[PDB]
């Protein structure tokens, strides 16, 4: 697994679970290409996203749908999502995991890069 | 000032000074316009990006460019830029403070919404 | 001012107001003695705590009343309180600002330290 | 495993390996009686703290030696280490992660609680 995201919950202290996840690949036209998505499970955890072969270079855009994701806990957030854009895989393939901690009025993120 | 953003740096434990800042507004056909823009003084902070009149009800984004940031004192960076996408709602108090903290691999940001 | 506490909320996108800060010296015999404390003010800042000539070298400990604070707006929180223990030192900027970010269950803390 | 550590590095982008982790318990007395300790594995984890049986209600502290691991790494910190006391069990047997998340000038934490 090449890219995974996880994300928890500060006010409740938990994972947060169900929280759509929409990534994004910039394209040669410089607009955003929708490249892969899906929903934090129980744990928190997105795996399965994409693959060694399809995760090339590029400059990527995790949008993490923090809004959705309170408005279904019934809460009214400050944000309407949560952005981590980098460059992947500049100096070859390399593992990333995207960390987000999320707050009604604030967030965090950090990632984690290994290489296989 | 209905709009302040202060961005500080968790490595050097100082404002960020000098740091480009881009906001944006969502047009009707959902593209970002540019809006206003600035660089960081010395206490990290930007001033006078907009007024009330300006500043109406809206979804806004605030890039923060983080990577020349970094690359400017010699430290390399993961992100491209940093995002803060939000909407403004008139019901809320007046004054939108928009921080954020700044490491190589991470970065938290948070709003301060207040009256005077 | 040499030192200077400011908390926010996270949960409410606000100044932490009225929250109970002590700050401790390290003492020869490795003990926490009382040094200066305080309540944040309502845009959760709290000046005045010592002098440049009170405030010398040492390790010191800022201990910030989270329970307290979480408790009289209803809701539960998970720590007792909040620490920050640092070395205050000649050789660097004359200033200290430390600054939390409060969540029921997370916390943030950062230093700013600058020169006038 | 009822009680879990895990620390990453926001300058690295990676885990924080061989960060030492002292446990305290507060006891009767209100002094801090030593409960257990360890350090954190390649993969930023340490487990095996203590057991189900000996993990009994009480406030604890996890202090986190932030200052020895940057030290280490031949960078200048401003923290001694970062603390997270909370009172845990008062419902019952749960299980705690503490995660941290380092800076050289600032840290934060969380806490995921979860009932067996
Ligand atoms: C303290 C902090 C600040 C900011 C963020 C994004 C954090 O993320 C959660 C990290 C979870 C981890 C370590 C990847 C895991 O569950 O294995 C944590
Ligand atoms: C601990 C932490 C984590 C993340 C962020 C974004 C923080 O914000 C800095 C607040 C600075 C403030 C209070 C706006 C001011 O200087 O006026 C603080
Ligand atoms: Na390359
Ligand atoms: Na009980």
């Amino acid at each position: 697994c090449p890219l995974m995201v996880k994300v928890l919950d500060a006010v409740r202290g938990s994972p947060a679970i169900n929280v759509a996840v929409h990534v994004f690949r910039k394209a040669a036209d410089d607009t955003w290409e929708p490249f892969a998505s899906g929903k934090t499970s129980e744990s928190g955890e997105l795996h399965g996203l994409t693959t060694e072969e399809e995760f090339v270079e590029g400059i990527y855009k995790v949008e993490i749908d923090t809004k959705s994701y309170w408005k279904a806990l019934g809460i009214s957030p400050f944000h309407e999502h949560a952005e981590v854009v980098f460059t992947a895989n500049d100096s070859g393939p390399r593992r990333y995991t995207i960390a987000a901690l999320l707050s009604p009025y604030s967030y965090s993120t950090t990632a984690v890069v290994t290489n296989p």
